[PDB]
């Protein structure tokens, strides 16, 4: 036999960062103005250590955007990167080493005519230049500290109704690149919120050059959840 | 001593590639539509094998763009990707094996917004998110088909007034990334017309995240030059 298995292998880093890809000489940038004011975002196309995978990676004026995937070996209590949103993995590392992929799936979209949906890409092995179609095995998922903590303690921005009880649940579905087949998984049941690194089986995708990711809580109002739509992944395997 | 030095790495390809990455998928894409016609362009960054190295990779409705970079090994006499504009080195391969970069350097801009230069750029070994300066000791360069043919037998757009004589030159300039400094250096000098691989000496660039690059012939018109203002390159040798 000689299928290969290829699995996620991020950077290892100087300190403790939050890698959105280089800021000063970003990928791509533009701005939006609206009534409501005018915002400057930068976009990286992130990829791993082995190149075999890339992140779409969206940053603004305020931060880590909603729609964007990055990565971080912040451990670190004080990065003021997580001043205001703790985006880490509530296990505080990955499931191999201290990097891992902090995510948020709020359901907007990305580039300058919010046309794109951000993703997860798969390129092949021989040519980092071309995208290829692999059977994904699966990844871990886990919290962040930002959304368990909501759920846990309603330390968020609408306080105490974020606290999940019984009845709530909040549901990571994570779609191929086309999104004609999903899986769905469960980041909290009731009041039993994960804070392990969780194995999700995706096979049953079927062949695809890609990932993305959807968010759904039981807590929500009018616009949206209430809960929020951030969480941490690492060690995607895929096999060709 | 651990200063270290990395040199370009081109994928190996299945058989007779021109890569100007993904079309299918492509990083971006848009149109230009003027009182001319219309017309469909592709952008995608494209990355060696070692993840040292970024191309700015323009493609159009016509092909490989004015400015912008690829990979080829295509030796086949027919690839359909040369029928028009035979953009291979003079020298059928590269310095060390059968892939080189194919360079268009006409001077426009890239980008939705024509306000971007078409690039190399030089990433940090341990994170390919971001961009480091190195000393550039330097690269090799040699003319194209296209090029070398038309500065002999005039088998160009124009015809035989592209013939170069004994006044006759071809410059190419090698700026660093933000063309401060550059160097210079000729793919033609009167009748004789590089047909080798030639080492351009970039050391005098001093340190810098990337490179651009300018093409000057004595033949032009009123528009700019008649010599095709493509040629070709490998072995980018640079250190930190």
């Amino acid at each position: 036999d000689d299928t290969k298995t290829y699995i996620l292998s991020l950077p290892n880093y100087e300190t403790h960062t939050l890698d959105m890809g280089d800021q000063e000489n970003p990928d791509d940038s533009w701005s939006v103005s609206s009534e409501w004011g005018t915002t400057n975002y930068k976009y990286n196309l992130l990829t791993d250590a082995s190149g075999i995978f890339e992140f779409d990676c969206v940053s603004s004026t305020y931060g880590f955007y909603s729609d964007s995937f990055a990565f971080t070996n912040c451990t670190v209590e004080d990065c003021p990167d997580f001043a205001s949103y703790d985006y880490r993995a509530i296990t505080k590392k990955g499931v191999i080493n201290n990097t891992y992929v902090i995510v948020g799936a709020a359901g907007y979209k990305i580039g300058k005519n919010s046309d794109k949906e951000a993703a997860i890409r798969f390129r092949d092995h021989d040519n980092p230049n071309e995208l290829e179609d692999y059977r994904v095995k699966g990844l871990y998922v886990t919290n962040s500290v930002y959304a368990y903590s909501s759920m846990k303690e309603g330390t968020g921005y609408y306080g105490e109704e974020e606290i999940f009880g019984s009845n709530d649940s909040f549901k990571l579905t994570i779609y191929n690149y086309d999104k004609t087949m999903h899986v769905d998984c469960y980041l909290a049941e009731g009041t039993n919120l994960l804070d392990q690194w969780k194995w999700v089986d995706l096979t049953s995708l079927g062949e695809t050059k890609g990932l993305k990711f959807s968010l759904t809580s039981t807590k929500k109002n009018e616009y949206g959840p209430l809960t929020p739509t951030y969480f941490c992944l690492d060690g995607i395997t895929i096999e060709d």
